[PDB]
RNA sequence: UUAGUAGUACACUACU
């Protein structure tokens, strides 16, 4: 990026300064160098020459200097650089600035100035400043004859090495405060006051009374002191907080040196983990457990591991629905034996009776389902009435009715009392883990589940995921395809996808299950079934399969018993009663399973796949709660016993709590037990990469993957990476609202109630000195704020302006998301009133819905509580928006500034009330979340946001770090440690170091001075702190308001009387828990819900020290930062005392915490100071109120937790799998497209997260199953179109239609499923282009598209064009979508809506709102700037039936079913798609396909219209021109291993509502005027100004009058379609890990393209021209130079790297005429250079041809005195091209290009004796800059670099390489605790020249190859071994010139030039023996033949098989010219 | 709103 001289010459000195007046300049020095940067690379940018402060008055004198200077008055001002073109004088003063508040200064100032003269010569002098952002990088440019000029500018800039020594600059001085002066921009700005007068009830308030009884008299004061003071009254802003500061610093010094001097203090006993401290725990953990819960050891009380039962499918029986209906039927009446319920089950078959007429099956069941066909929405009001056959009566396909005749009363009773369960109405049953005899019993059911699942389908392995992803997986990892098959033959994927596809349809039946009826459910399988009963939403369902042998059959535990019947046997499950958000689930589970069994295989080959597969159905189908509490505490249990200091025993004795209800936890149970011990015994198993590291990052970093460990699940060894994921991944297997409402409820009130108590009863004193729990160090905190929010407003002055502006302070409250947003929000008042009417509405819904159910089966409150409880506080539940309407509307809130308001607000409302509801996620530990009054909402918005930006300065917090960036935080930390342990080992160790080396005579002398040295020592502590909300001191947070230095004093009065009465807050139980607890039936023992509420009196409880769960996270994380600042203060001064260094670094994320601690030691031992370490740790947490969980929290000496997001010893890495486990059920089930759009971001994240193409490819087949899978899209499915469409397969099917995303995952990746309309036209510009213009720019490509012709192309292209300009272009682009009939719902809550209902039943009202919006149509879009605007959007909101049903939440699982039943019914209205194709009702999926080929066939494809897609798609935005240009000049190089991965920024590829305003009248509200001019050309250009007009111009005469609907309708598309233009999308934070960091777009681009190719190795990226184009305006000149400049960098090195020093202008002169670099010709490169105005970088190489003039000189010197006959004499005896002396000591810099590029040479071969310099350029091996890897290498590659034409003795044709010093890359250990090699580049000595490693590789591999090819007992002597050699080498030219062969003669040629014998080879021609005639050139092939046969060949590596490959091949070659097929007519005729 | 009466409608259908 940067010069390398310059960096080291400012690192040195910020080291050499001491005072912050010298650190100033540096700062200072460093802006110029930034400032010069931007303009070098700038000013070849746009081709021009570089000047810097050239005066005005000489920049005339280059255009007239007619006029002299003295008399014509010319502005003395000093810009950068001219230009004078198109008689206009442009002025250039570059800068490099975040805003152009700097750059307006100098504009107008330019401005002013120049038209003195501008008037005075006639000629206009515009003012062209360029500014660039130094984090962004975005181009902004004032002159608009500028932007017409240049339309595309190249800015590949870095900044990023210009911030790196700004950190050390701001590391040494930024601590002292005269440094702090110098930076400024204000010194300190204060803005205006959000408050006019301050809080008199604060100073009354008794919690304020409270607050001050604890504290010290002194410290009262202080604190009254504190918030009476004003920072902009008193000279300075840090008057008060500096004062209070050095009142502390008395206790402060003394308890920072307390703890430090603890170091001395510590021994070396810390909470180890070992095997005897995991038993103890696991032993109390039964206890525990044994009295907790119900411990059975009976196996009847078991629940089912899965809840299916398969059994072998039947191939002999036919397959079809009809047929197998009455065998199930047949089948059922045959069951033979007596139990219970045999009788029920008989007469159920006898039911589902038809035989004899089963054809009227046929047509009665079809007349029906057409019935239901026609109609779009249900079939109302007509009755559905069964058919009587044979015994059944049949009501629908697959539905019977239950005969109360067929069953007696006694058997009808048994199969729904006892086995369905209708009407059956104290410790958890649970097995014991513990008995061997019953884990035998669980091993024995997957011994058995093993035995049966392993045995193959014996059916084809071709499923839709293999048949249409396949070869896109195969080519990305062969091993995963076979993976794959490996599962599909075997029975446990037909076993899981028969479950899948029939619970589908048992959902798809049990929709319209009646309660009179019994549906049978039929699957893929002939043999298996299921039978839904009637259900009292609830899914009552047993599996029925007919099984071939007895106990042919999969039992888990779910099982009731096996029959014999009289054909078979039949089995049939127990009842399961599941819930339909379970069964999806199950529904999606094969792509779950697929995903779970990949992921663990994955490049594992110790793995047994039919035991992953084993343990993966018990996984991926455990729906239960029983393995939760495994899945999560596993992965806690595991890396603290493996960790270094970690507490297990607390962690395995308490909050480890197994619940083996099923039989699988059971097994799993000892699964985890086991792997507890094994990672203790594995802790030393871990080994740490040879980290190669050479300055600017390091490649090879990380942790070594060593297949060493053991796995978990599963018997085999694993890597640590896969060791991690088996531990971590396994809790993402869990399910989502898995928890009883019923239950959570009570056991969320429940703990908030008990730690409340806690403090009402125990927690009485605030603040203490010796820590204790609940309490602060009242004198080191107020100390510890005051540092911080110090250097939290030094750092910045403008802060109070920065929080105004970010999150809208100033502007009205209607304009902020989080008060106008559509969440839950809660009212307080009186509605006993519409609560209890709503309620007895439902209770007599009750009554109606049970009176029906008496006729046709006859099995079979609020009042109570308001009257019951007294001191019932009444609430009710509404929405943030429509709280907002209501306040308005009764007027409180206003258009008043919303802090103004807030300020109010906190001192209006007193009293604060919060509701809890529960999440309910995936984790077996419930969480809840607390949601209060949108008043509070108002209040905490302020406090928090204010911390927000505040939280922001410190980089220690990473809440501020939106997104995955902290993943890169995480890496770019620990590369700091790794650095600076290594830089700090070598400054101590050096002294010591060199007597080892001097010595090494006698070694028993070195080990006594090798052990008294420093000692590393790097660890991480892996935090999650324990109550961060509940167990935490809320008075702490008071001093950091008071004391902070940018509120005023009537502010920081209001704050805190509102967190005074935030203390007398009350917790209102929702009403569904006191329901619970109504209905009493005897208390509980000890009832702490009715002790809080007086045997339950109140519904209110009040929660004091408990602040809310997550109502102030930044608040207390820039507390938790400060406690932090202390630990590192404390560990600083501790390490001064031993005399070494230490780097401390803290990332804070509210509870959860990592801080990696790295210390040089010298005196005591390192196990001491880790003891230490951890002690102060716990001592800094609780002098702040915060206790750390010492259970969870654990310490490594590598490996980093922070927020689940992992990094290793530099590698970052995430569990990729967690991700590929969403693509399953993660959609809102609205369309194909819409549906995948989803499920495919799901796949793009995991790229992200580092995760292998093959597994990525994967998920993105599953996506595209289950999305095929909702719309029955799939390949033999209803809706199957690929007959319905013109196409060969679904990669041509348009993604609109569903096929599948034909496209690379390169591009995927970044775009997705619009890359495959994109592939699908890049595909084009490789077809349909001549051989010019092709290699070039993809722009090019696209201006000869209007030179085609439409008939070349064939019906399946011309289909893709026609809906890609007439459908895609306009309209998340999708054309089918069903429409559903969906309710409004009940919205009786809301005030807002009864608003819409007065405005909609009063006349006239209604159009009034309709005619008010057309004269204000930027409120139809986005929600008003004002009051009234705002608040009649929200009623007009309610016009969309979308909008009033989006306030409602529907089940996915029940939107799941409803999108498959409503599949063959009309949901796709074609009105709106025929609409497009002209400027009937809805139709049916399959008709939408015809409808759309009956209007697709009219549409005309012309020139033109593909000319448009080509413009709006690819030449429209800038991103889609890269990615397509990225994917035509994409050059693959060297295959590599991915070694080290590194984290990297994704690059750039680039007012709102108020805008839209201007455009309604023309006439803005300066800036914005100008935003409009843009906006003005686009509705142009497009012309839908016009086109929106006429559209409604010519319906009024269509329709008739005056249509409103229409008058709206369309003027909203036309502002929406501004909207995306007007308002611009947030470039978000996204990071993707690759194998090296991406600093620009260009760099990016090429290591993202090479990451996702191939699993095993990672390529280097290369492109012919520039990629980065900006439009179609900007049409090369940029794309050629730089061409100029890689070739000649890479030329120049080469030459003076390999080539031999005396022939080097030679070899550069035959380069330069006769050679061509990528396509362009070398000489017109040289032009190009030497017509260029940087001659100065190429000064050696002008030199050398002899094209350097005393101008390039002056030049260079005057860059950073000089004669050419001083060259000529100095560079005598220096012989390179890439140097030349240019003073005494100063040499020529031609600045290195990487050797990669040397491929895209292309000329006539030089040869050199022996060697083809042309070959070494096309070398791939022999390139490298290592002399061992060169020296080391093989034969086979040198054999390429040879044609000799009869050369000899190669020793001396060697004489044309470089006879000067190589680079070896050396490697030391660096005496750490974890102990790794650092290896580095040198430059060795003198005989390691390029040379010597070419002979030393020749002399060790020909030694090689002359033993293997000797075929006698002499060796490549005697005549009677060199006719074998002629006889060998013969047939090589005589038979096909493959690749083998030549390797073997050209490696023979090379040994007997060697030898001497290379004046003979050239005349070896085929021998006497083989040639019959010599004159006759005969040939006898069968002697020849036989002499390949007849020789031996050798074993010896590596020529073994390479000699043995081309035997045969040279065999079956010689046979195959004997061998001519000829014609059976052809003989016939000669003879 | 209130009450009474009569109703409430459909997927897989496979190499198995
Ligand atoms: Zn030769």
């Amino acid at each position: 990026g940067m010069d390398y001289q310059e960096y080291q010459q400012f690192l040195a000195r910020i080291n050499t300064a001491r005072d912050a007046c010298v650190a100033k300049d540096i700062d200072v020095d460093l802006l110029m160098a930034r400032h010069d940067y931007f303009g070098r690379e700038l000013c070849k940018s746009l081709n021009i020459e570089y000047r810097n402060d050239v005066p005005f008055i000489d920049i005339i004198l280059d255009i007239r200097p007619e006029v002299d200077p003295l008399t014509i008055d010319a502005p003395h001002i000093t810009p950068d650089n001219y230009l004078y073109i198109n008689n206009v004088l442009y002025i250039i003063d570059y800068k490099v600035s975040v805003s152009n508040e700097s750059s307006v200064i100098t504009y107008d100032k330019y401005y002013e100035l120049t038209r003195d003269i501008s008037d005075r010569l006639s000629i206009p002098i515009e003012i062209v400043i360029i500014r660039i952002d130094p984090v962004s990088r975005d181009l902004h440019i004032n002159s608009d004859r500028f932007k017409e000029l240049y339309p595309t500018i190249v800015v590949d800039i870095n900044f990023n090495q210009f911030f790196d020594l700004k950190q050390l600059l701001y590391e040494k001085f930024g601590d002292d405060e005269e440094f702090l002066l110098k930076v400024a921009h204000g010194d300190f700005t204060l803005t205006a006051p959000w408050c006019k007068t301050g809080c008199p009830e604060f100073w009354k308030h008794p919690i304020y009374k409270e607050f001050k009884m604890s504290m010290p008299v002194p410290e009262r004061r202080l604190f009254e002191e504190s918030v009476k003071f004003n920072a902009y009254e008193s000279e300075r802003w840090n008057t008060n907080l500096v004062k209070i500061r050095e009142y502390t610093k008395k206790d402060y010094s003394e308890h920072i040196s307390k703890s430090a001097k603890n170091i001395f203090l510590a021994s070396g006993f810390y909470k180890q983990p070992n095997k005897n401290e995991i038993s103890e725990g696991w032993t109390l953990m039964v206890e525990r457990v044994q009295d907790q819960r119900e411990i059975s050891k009976s196996l009847h009380d078991q629940k089912p591991s899965i809840h299916f039962i398969w059994g072998a499918h039947n191939p002999g029986n036919s397959n079809n629905a009809t047929f197998k209906l009455i065998l199930l039927s047949k089948s059922l009446q045959s069951i033979k034996g007596i139990s219970t319920y045999t009788e029920a089950f008989k007469s159920l078959g006898k039911m589902m009776d038809i035989g004899d007429k089963a054809i009227e099956y046929e047509e009665f069941c079809m007349s029906l389902k057409s019935k239901a066909r026609s109609s779009w929405k249900q079939i109302m009001n007509k009755k559905l009435e069964p058919k009587q056959i044979n015994n059944a009566l049949v009501l629908w396909e697959q539905q019977f009715m239950i005969n109360n005749d067929l069953i007696d009363k006694s058997e009808k009773l048994k199969l729904f009392k006892n086995f369905c369960g209708i009407g059956k109405h104290s410790k958890p049953k649970i097995l014991d883990f513990d008995d061997a005899n019953m884990y035998l019993a669980s091993l024995t059911m997957m011994e058995q589940s093993k035995k049966i699942l392993s045995k193959s389908n014996g059916l084809k392995p071709d499923n839709f995921i293999l048949n249409e992803f396949g070869s896109r997986i195969k080519d990305a990892n062969k091993e995963t395809y076979d993976n794959m098959h490996k599962i599909f033959e075997t029975g446990y994927w037909q076993c899981i996808s028969d479950f899948s596809t029939l619970m589908k349809n048992i959902l798809s039946v049990s929709q319209y299950n009646r309660h009179n009826t019994f549906r049978i459910a039929m699957c893929a399988n002939n043999n298996v079934f299921a039978i839904v009963f009637p259900s009292a939403a609830t899914v009552v369902y047993s599996i029925i399969v007919l099984h071939k042998e007895e106990e042919n059959i999969f039992n888990p535990g779910c099982l009731h018993g096996t029959f014999k019947c009289m054909n078979g046997y039949i089995s049939i499950s127990r009842a399961i009663r599941l819930d339909k958000e379970r069964c999806q689930r199950i529904v999606s589970s094969p792509g779950l399973f697929l995903t779970t069994c990949l992921l663990f295989k994955h490049d594992n080959p110790t793995l047994v796949m039919s035991d992953i597969m084993n343990f993966s159905i018990y996984t991926s189908l455990s729906i239960t709660k029983s393995v939760l509490s495994l899945t999560e505490p596993a992965r806690y249990m595991i890396m603290n016993s493996l960790a270094i200091s970690s507490n297990v025993k607390d962690y395995i004795a308490e909050k480890f709590s197994p619940y083996t209800k099923t039989l699988f936890s059971v097994y799993m149970t000892r699964l985890i037990k086991n792997a507890c011990f094994d990672a203790y015994d594995q802790r030393q198993r871990v080994q740490l990469r040879d980290i190669y590291l050479s300055d600017y990052d390091i490649t090879q970093k990380g942790i070594k993957d060593n297949r060493e460990l053991t796995s978990i699940w599963f018997p085999g060894s694993v890597t640590l990476k896969e060791y991690l994921t088996q531990i971590y991944l396994p809790f993402y297997f869990n399910a989502k609202g898995l928890h009883e409402k019923h239950h959570v409820m009570v056991d969320l009130a429940k703990t908030i109630l008990e730690i409340e108590c806690e403090q009402r009863e125990n927690i009485k004193e605030i603040w203490s000195t010796n820590c204790t729990k609940q309490t602060v160090n009242l004198k080191i905190l107020i100390h510890s704020l005051c540092k911080n929010l110090l250097a939290d407003t030094s750092r910045h002055n403008h802060l109070r302006n920065r929080i105004e502006n970010r999150n809208n302070f100033r502007r009205s409250i209607t304009t902020i998301s989080t008060f106008t947003s559509s969440k839950s929000c809660l009212k307080i008042g009186d509605f006993r009133k519409e609560k209890e009417l709503q309620s007895v509405k439902q209770k007599k819904i009750l009554e109606v819905q049970s009176r029906k159910m008496r006729l046709a089966n006859p099995m079979f409150n609020y009042e109570m509580l308001r009257n019951a409880m007294p001191n019932y506080t009444d609430y009710i539940s509404t929405k943030v928006f429509d709280r907002l309407y209501e306040l308005l509307d009764k007027k409180v809130l206003t258009d008043k500034p919303v802090i103004e308001q807030i300020m109010d607000m906190m001192i209006d409302h007193k009293k604060f009330y919060f509701t809890f509801f529960n999440k309910g996620q995936k984790t077996s530990k419930d969480r809840e979340i607390f949601v209060g009054e949108y008043e509070a909402k108002m209040c905490m918005y302020a406090v928090e946001r204010i911390a927000k930006e505040r939280c922001k300065l410190n980089p220690d917090e990473m809440i501020s770090e939106p997104g995955d960036g902290k993943l890169k935080v995480l890496e770019q930390k620990s590369e700091q440690e790794i650095r600076f342990l290594v830089e700090t080992t070598r400054q101590k160790n050096r002294e010591i170091d060199e007597a080892i080396e001097a010595l090494a005579s006698n070694l028993g002398k070195i080990e006594k001075l090798s052990l008294g040295k420093a000692k590393g020592l790097k660890m991480e502590i892996n935090a999650d702190m324990s109550k961060w909300s509940a167990q935490d001191v809320f008075y702490k947070y008071f001093w950091l308001i008071a004391l902070d230095p940018i509120l005023y004093p009537q502010e920081k009065e209001r704050i805190l009387y509102f967190m005074c009465n935030y203390m007398d807050k009350e917790l209102i139980l929702p009403d569904e828990l006191l329901f619970n607890l109504l209905d009493q039936k005897v208390a509980y023992q000890n009832d702490i819900i009715a002790t809080m509420t007086n045997q339950l009196n109140s519904n209110t409880v009040l929660i004091k020290r408990n602040w809310l769960q997550g109502n102030f996270n930044y608040t207390s994380s820039y507390v938790h930062s400060c406690a932090m600042s202390v630990y590192k203060e404390i560990l600083k001064e501790a390490i001064t005392l031993l005399d070494g260094s230490i780097l401390v670094n803290s990332l804070v994320h509210s509870d959860d915490n990592q801080t990696s601690i790295t210390i040089v030691q010298d005196k005591m031992e390192n196990d001491k100071i880790i003891d230490f370490a951890m002690k102060e740790f716990e001592r800094a947490c609780l002098t702040f109120g915060c206790q750390a969980n010492m259970k969870k929290t654990y310490v490594t000496n590598c490996i980093k937790e922070f927020v689940s997001l992992f990094n290793l010893y530099g590698e970052p890495f995430s569990i990729y799998g967690r991700f590929l486990l969403t693509s399953v059920g993660d959609c809102a089930y609205i369309g194909p497209y819409e549906d995948l759009a989803s499920r495919i971001s799901s796949a793009q994240t995991a790229i992200k997260h580092g995760c292998p193409p093959s597994l990525a490819w994967v998920s993105i087949a599953i996506s595209h199953w289950m999305t095929s899978l909702t719309y029955n899209m799939l390949p033999g499915q209803s809706n199957d179109p690929i007959d319905y469409f013109p196409a060969e397969n679904r990669k041509d099917i348009p993604i609109e239609l569903n096929g599948v995303l034909d496209a690379p995952l390169s591009m995927i990746s970044t775009v997705g499923l619009e890359s495959g309309n994109l592939y699908f036209l890049i595909k084009l510009l490789s077809k349909y282009t001549p051989v010019m213009q092709k290699r070039e720019s993809v722009v090019n490509q696209i201006a000869e598209v209007k030179n085609w012709k439409v008939e070349d192309l064939t019906d399946n292209e011309i289909f893709r064009l026609k809906i890609l300009r007439y459908l895609v272009l306009d309209a998340g682009r999708s054309i089918l979508t069903p429409r559903k009939f969906t309710t409004a719902g009940s919205l009786r809550k809301l005030y807002s809506f009864s608003k819409y209902q007065d405005r909609l039943s009063s006349p006239g009202g209604m159009v009034e709102l309709f005619t008010y919006l057309l004269e204000k149509p930027e409120l139809l879009v986005t929600k008003g700037e004002d009051m009234k605007d705002y608040m009649e959007s929200v009623i007009f909101r309610y016009n969309s039936k979308r909008f009033k049903e989006s306030l409602s939440i529907q089940n996915p699982a029940q939107l799941f079913i409803e999108q498959i039943l409503f599949s063959h019914k009309p949901v796709i209205d074609f009105s709106g798609i025929r609409d497009k194709y002209i400027n009937l009702g809805k139709v049916t999926f399959t008709e939408a396909y015809r409808l759309l080929m009956r209007d697709l066939s009219s549409l005309e494809l012309t020139n033109d219209d593909i000319q448009v897609i080509y413009s709006y798609i690819i030449l429209n935005d800038p991103m889609m021109i890269t990615i397509a240009n990225t994917h035509i000049l994409s050059i693959y190089g060297s295959p590599q291993r991915r070694m080290g991965m590194s984290c990297s920024t994704m690059p750039e590829f680039r007012s709102p509502a108020l805008v839209l305003r201007a455009y309604s009248k023309n006439n803005p509200d300066t800036e914005m005027a100008r935003d409009l001019v843009h906006l003005k050309e686009f509705v142009e250009n497009t012309n839908l100004e016009e086109k929106m007009k006429v559209r409604i111009a010519m319906n009024e005469a269509e329709k008739g009058q005056r249509d409103i609907v229409f008058e709206l309708k369309e003027m909203t598309r036309f502002y929406q379609v501004c909207y995306e233009y007007v308002k611009s999308t947030e470039h978000k934070i996204k990071v993707f890990i690759l194998p090296a960091k991406s600093y620009t777009t260009t760099d990016f681009c090429s290591l993202m393209q090479g990451n996702l190719i191939k699993d095993k190795e990672w390529y280097t990226v290369h492109y012919l021209k520039q990629i980065l184009s900006g439009g179609h305006k900007a049409i090369n000149a940029t794309s050629e130079q730089n061409i100029a400049f890689e070739c000649f960098k890479l030329i120049t090195h080469f030459a003076d790297s390999f080539i031999d020093s005396l022939s080097r202008s030679a070899f550069l002169q035959l380069i330069i005429d006769e050679f061509s670099y990528k396509d362009v010709k070398v000489s017109k490169l040289y032009d190009i250079i030497k017509n260029g105005y940087n001659r100065t970088d190429f000064i050696p190489l002008l030199f050398r041809t002899g094209d350097l003039r005393q101008a390039d000189l002056d030049k260079y010197d005057a860059m950073k005195r000089i004669l050419i006959r001083s060259l000529d004499y100095l560079n005598n005896d220096i012989f390179s091209l890439s140097r030349i002396k240019v003073g005494l000591d100063e040499f020529a810099t031609i600045k290195k290009a990487h050797f990669s590029k040397m491929v895209s040479f292309e000329g006539p071969p030089i040869k050199t004796g022996l060697l083809d310099l042309t070959e070494l350029m096309k070398s791939q091996d022999l390139l490298n800059l290592n002399y061992d890897n060169i020296r080391n290498s093989n034969l086979i590659s040198f054999s390429k670099l040879i044609c000799c034409e009869g050369s000899d003795n190669i020793n001396d044709g060697l004489e044309f390489l470089s006879d000067d010093p190589m680079n070896f890359t050396e490697g030391e250990a660096i005496h750490s605790t974890p102990i790794f090699n650092i290896y580095y580049s040198k430059r060795g000595e003198r005989h390691m020249t390029y040379r010597n490693a070419i002979k030393l590789l020749i002399e060790r591999e020909t030694k090689i190859f002359e033993e293997a090819f000797t075929f006698s007992e002499n060796g490549f002597i005697s005549p009677e071994n060199l006719g074998c050699l002629e006889a060998v080498v013969s047939l090589i030219k005589l038979l096909k010139t493959n690749e083998w062969s030549t390797v073997i003669d050209k490696c023979i040629h090379i040994c007997l030039i060697k030898n001497g014998m290379d004046h003979m080879y050239h005349s070896f021609d085929v021998p006497k023996c083989f040639m019959g005639n010599p004159i006759t050139r005969d040939i006898n092939w069968v002697m020849f033949r036989e002499f390949i046969n007849s020789l031996p060949g050798t074993d010896i590596p590596p020529w073994n098989v390479m000699t043995e490959n081309f035997k045969k091949k040279c065999i079956a070659l010689i046979n195959s010219k004997f061998e001519t097929q000829r014609d059976f007519s052809e003989f016939t005729k000669l003879m």
